């Protein structure tokens, strides 16, 4: 479910969402059309198929708008559930005004997160029968990292680092600064020897240069499938304990091809940047 | 450029972005590889074509990380510029450590906002030769509405309402609550007779019923092209002053056909939910 940190990230997001909606005044239109005493049974229903994620975030939105004792959940599906088109994700009974005010914020969050989990489950199916795991990146939206990371996990992927001090990842700009891949690698080993280290290589030459150093992980940056295969062959013979992760020109159509080379992971930025919403509506 | 509200939204976003990155500890890898005294000229360069938006947000991230006197902008492109693949959006000279730490948050913001401006510009080209304007919706991400709304405007779109009290919009759930389309419309007229009112109809029957009431705008919910043409013909004959807006089963491939019917606007939720990042890198 949501973690302590994820829950707090969630409340903060629902709080910013509601404030964007209410900043210009109250919900004049629902105030004018529905009485305070109104109550309904409404359903979060999908207009399309996908994997559901972020259903608790819906409940948190209601808590914020209606208060915990302001609604009742008659039925609900579990996050991670693969779902067909007119499926009712959650049925609840609540004061109508509260629902109509919470609606857009609530729908926007779960449609976004379900979008993420739906995509990641696609990648996960793509590399099935391979040892490869799908991983995310730090290409997340400011303020939503904890929720986006949660959604990929829900769709079956595995999280990469959550931030900069979380783990080390020597990139092209460090190698440049350090003047060398090995230089950079050594430098970070000396500075934070307790920290996981990933080194990013963009060529087979660099790959040969760092394999002996035995870093935890090497990220193959934009390798062609034939280069990824060579990379795997070199690693298997020289440093069996080093893990390989592809990142770069990955597409869902090519994902199995790369996976088949034997790499350990596929790092997919699109899982978090470039997400397509799962279309969900609130039906009363 | 950015307004006071967009500026504050931007600062709030960059602040959330950086905290996500630094929450676990400092940037160990750049601290270990690049000296405090280091300085470079770096460029924000696109890996693909599109429309640029959010460059100011890049400068704001540096202000936050390097301080105003921590960097120098040698060159920059203007927001709204149509840009080719290897184009340099902005070239600057700054302390290297500051750049590497600001990088991901900076790239994530401008890449997102450029993806939005890029897409809205495609719709705008699509309905070119028509009087139709591309508008957005409230289907925005929590905490990013002001920026996303700014971006569609940059791409050539026009913003719809910013929140719930901004303007009235009678939706299906209000119609259900009010029992009738006409009931609902009347109710809001009585309650906020000064505020802008848009009424959403999902049938020509409903359309016929509200046309006489003369609302400011009528949102045609999921009308087929032929129904949109009829709607425009009836509006032109019965209530010339009523403005029509298509929202629903709109696709970039169908955009011009709908625009040609004569509607005044096309409300596109995809512009802000479902956005694909404009790929941009920081080259040193
Ligand atoms: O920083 C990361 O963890 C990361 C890991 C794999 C691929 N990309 C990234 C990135 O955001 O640049
Ligand atoms: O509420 C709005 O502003 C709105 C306006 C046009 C289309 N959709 C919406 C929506 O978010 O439901």
């Amino acid at each position: 479910g949501l973690s302590d940190w994820e829950l707090a990230a969630a409340r903060a997001a629902i709080a910013r969402g509601l404030d964007e909606d209410l900043r210009y005044g109250p919900d004049v239109t629902t105030l004018a059309t529905v009485p305070a005493s109104a109550t309904t049974t409404a359903s979060l229903v999908t207009r399309e198929a996908g994997v559901v994620a972020g259903l608790d975030v819906a409940l948190l939105t209601l808590n914020e708008v209606l208060g915990t004792n302001g609604y009742r959940v008659l039925d609900r599906v579990e996050d991670g559930a693969r779902v067909p088109p007119g499926e009712a994700l959650m049925t609840l009974e609540a004061q109508t005004r509260g629902l109509l005010t919470a609606e857009r914020t609530m729908l926007n969050l779960v449609g976004h997160l379900s979008g993420i989990a739906t995509a990641t489950a696609a990648w996960v199916d793509a590399v099935r029968g391979t040892k490869a795991k799908i991983r995310d990146t730090r290409k997340t939206l400011p303020g939503l990292r904890a929720l986006q990371k949660y959604a990929v996990r829900t769709g079956g992927g595995v999280n990469h680092r959550l931030g900069l001090g979380d783990a080390a990842l020597i990139k092209d700009n460090h190698v440049a600064a350090a003047g060398s891949v090995v230089d950079a690698l050594r430098a970070v080993r000396n500075a934070a020897p307790d920290l996981p280290c990933e080194v990013e290589v963009d060529s087979l030459e660099q790959l040969d240069a760092v394999l002996p150093e035995k870093p935890e992980l090497i990220l193959l940056d934009n390798f062609a499938v034939w280069q990824t295969q060579t990379a795997v062959q070199r690693r298997d013979s020289r440093a069996p304990t080093v893990m390989l992760e592809s990142s770069g020109g990955l597409s869902l159509q090519t994902a199995a091809t790369y996976a088949e080379t034997g790499v350990d992971y596929l790092a997919v930025g699109a899982l978090t940047h470039s997400v397509r919403v799962l279309d969900i509506g609130l039906d009363m």
